[PDB]
């Protein structure tokens, strides 16, 4: 009943192009109405259209952040989905690297119902 491996893959891949054009308006509309997006700093998650919309506002509306998908986008049939990003911005005023997987969990609609990320910061000084 709910999205095949191959629905998941085309739509990960599909927000993968949308954060890549910076489309925050096809974005949001992928998560569900009550999505969440867990932190992987162990702050409260991100809940809701309205805070993700501001989340991506602020994360994509600079324009200077890069996002690069390094792996192939793999998906099991319990509409679940994994993919591995490297985003690339900078800080106040130091570089910075960071590789991402990204895990999302799709509903019987084929939006995003739960979606996680870990990280692994790219080693850049030394
Ligand atoms: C990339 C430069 C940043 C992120 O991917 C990022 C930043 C902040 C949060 C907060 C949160 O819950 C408050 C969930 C995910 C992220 C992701």
């Amino acid at each position: 009943n709910l999205p095949t491996a191959q629905e998941v893959q085309g739509l990960m891949a599909r927000f993968i192009e949308l954060v890549d054009v910076g489309d925050i308006e096809a974005i949001v509309q992928m998560y569900a109405d009550d999505a969440t997006i867990e932190s992987p700093f162990g702050q409260p998650p991100i809940h809701g259209r309205e805070q993700i919309a501001a989340h991506y506002r602020k994360w994509l509306g600079g324009g200077k952040l890069r996002v690069y998908l390094t792996g192939p986008v793999r998906a099991n049939h319990n509409g679940c989905g994994t993919m591995l990003l490297r985003k690339e911005w900078v800080w106040n005023g130091q570089p910075c690297a960071t590789d991402v997987i990204l895990v999302m969990r799709f509903d019987e609609q084929g939006r995003i119902q739960t979606e996680q990320r870990y990280w692994s910061e790219v080693n850049l000084c030394v």
